[PDB]
């Protein structure tokens, strides 16, 4: 949702940097749903439950575009997901493996996997950002949304930062570019919030992913 602290700035060069990885994705259901991600493995990208749910029990649904820049300007072009597995717990996360695309690649090898924090030293009042593809600007557009980090409990985290429906599913970064939560939504005029990836979930990530890379 919209906050106060409204501060976001489109990502054009997507492959640069630790941008690569954020991921577009879109639902074919009924209409087309639209969320975001990040690519985490060899053939696997993160998301949130709800985003997996408009599959309706159908993967094949779902494609992935990796670094996308605006409409039909996908640089890695798409990937179709083949199996998906939901995180246990409450939290609100999703893993997505892909099968390779046309010309035989994977999704984790046309970008450098994100590199997944330990989150030892993340604490409320870091200065984080949230990326991914809002649904309030022009469409497949990667955008940055700056923030604070407002609560940490467990697996969830809250931050001051702004998003729209459509970035569901897009990686919480820290200073130092490594994926520390996964971004759900928020509450109207409240917070927005993500998964933090505590012990519980990075072990759940690391025993359902055998190359995600924990720094
Ligand atoms: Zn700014």
């Amino acid at each position: 949702v919209i906050l106060p602290n409204n501060d976001r700035h489109q990502i054009t060069d997507t492959t640069n940097g630790h941008y690569a990885p954020v991921t577009y994705i879109q639902v074919e259901a009924t209409g087309t749903f639209i969320a975001s991600g990040v690519v985490v493995g060899k053939d696997t990208l993160l998301t949130n439950k709800h985003v997996v749910d408009a599959t309706h029990g159908d993967p094949h649904a779902l494609k992935a575009f990796p670094s996308a820049i605006n409409q039909d300007n996908y640089p890695n072009g798409g990937f179709t997901a083949e199996q998906i597995t939901k995180y246990s717990g409450e939290g609100d996360l999703a893993i997505v493996k892909f099968s390779p695309n046309e010309q035989n690649k994977h999704i984790g090898e046309v970008v450098k996997p994100a590199t997944m924090s330990n989150n030892a030293e993340t604490q409320v009042n870091q200065n984080i950002t949230v990326t991914g593809y809002p649904g309030d600007k022009p469409v497949a557009t990667m955008w940055e949304s700056k923030g604070k980090i407002t609560y940490l409990k467990g697996e969830a985290m809250q931050y001051d930062l702004s998003t729209t429906g459509g970035n569901s599913g897009s990686p919480v970064f820290n200073e130092k570019n490594e994926v520390i939560g996964i971004h759900w939504g928020g509450v109207p005029n409240e917070f927005n919030g993500a998964v933090f990836i505590n012990e519980n979930v990075r072990n759940f990530l690391k025993q359902n992913i055998e190359d995600i890379n924990f720094a």
